[PDB]
């Protein structure tokens, strides 16, 4: 049966994300011609066959808000059984401020409210007219009016998160960060500080050791241990993965363009891992050199620290 996790507010979040933009499938124009069928079609078909509330993990960046809102209207599964994770474009702006992009979003989508708005990234483009106290009193705003049943932030640092808890009213419930057995903690510490302090992790690119599988995985600890535990509990290395995020008490986000793996990753829920079994995939994990596939130009300078 699903599982979900309760933010600092009380609020339940399904505890894994299964509808997601790939990288293949962000856009650089929002246009008739760049309206993607492909994409849509696959939003639909989760919407209708994945089992439970539906987590979806959009962005204002991807610029996949109109086959988002296609599949949403086109399918039967009720609003009450999606969670909507939306996200403001700071780090290359197409909004003037996250109001502005949030009420966008809501119209493309065809819906009233998100479930869940973030702070896509700290790193605020230098034609945004606003600051990051001012966007997250913005977040504010928006979760008192219901716009935004729940707000945080993505990419922050411990520092980061304390610029905002030093001018919050609302403190954020969550901090999506990439997150997987090769990239620990994204930037110093911050696993430890966001769990401390009530925050909700959720991990981006959870799956990043099988997207970056290499040829000599037969040969490596972690990938061996990884495909016993496979064959094990007769589940897959993916699903494996995001139930260790989940056991590590993060969200795991996937993006996967596969219906089968779409559901899947909802299923997750179907087996468990044992407290050995946990550790040891932290622990090989941990002996392995650091993955990073995103905020690169900004966090390479962290790798030393992430595992």
């Amino acid at each position: 049966n699903q599982k979900f996790f309760t933010l600092s507010n009380g609020n339940k979040i399904p505890a894994v994300a299964v509808v997601g933009t790939g990288t293949k499938w962000y856009k650089a124009e929002e246009t008739d011609a760049t309206f993607s069928q492909e994409l849509t079609d696959i939003v639909k078909l989760s919407l209708d066959t994945v089992p439970g509330i539906v987590h979806i993990d959009a962005a204002e960046t991807y610029k996949t808000y109109p086959e988002l809102g296609a599949a949403l209207k086109e399918t039967k599964k009720p609003r009450e059984e999606i969670f909507i994770t939306d996200k403001f474009s700071s780090l290359h702006k197409i909004s003037e401020d996250p109001k502005s992009a949030l009420e966008t979003a809501l119209n493309k989508l065809g819906v009233d409210y998100v479930d869940l708005y973030l702070i896509h990234s700290p790193f605020f483009d230098k034609d945004l007219n606003i600051d990051l106290e001012t966007a997250w009193k913005q977040l504010e705003e928006l979760y008192k009016s219901g716009k935004a049943k729940n707000i945080g932030v993505s990419n922050f640092t411990v520092e980061d998160l304390k610029k905002v808890l030093a001018i919050a009213e609302i403190k954020p419930q969550v901090n999506q960060i990439e997150f997987s057995p090769f990239l620990q903690n994204q930037t110093p510490g911050i696993v430890e500080f966001s769990q401390k302090n009530d925050i909700l992790l959720e991990a981006y690119s959870p799956l990043g050791p099988l997207q970056k599988k290499p040829t000599d995985a037969d040969q490596q600890p972690f990938y061996q241990y990884l495909k016993e535990l496979s064959e094990k509990y007769n589940k897959t290395e993916a699903q494996v993965l995001l139930l260790w995020v989940y056991k590590r008490g993060i969200l795991p986000v996937t993006t996967s363009a596969k219906i089968e793996r779409i559901k899947q990753a909802q299923d997750i829920f179907s087996f468990d891992l044992t407290e050995e079994e946990v550790k040891k995939i932290t622990d090989l994990g941990l002996q392995h050199e650091p993955v990073r596939l995103w905020h690169v130009d900004f966090y390479t300078k962290y790798n030393s620290e992430a595992q």
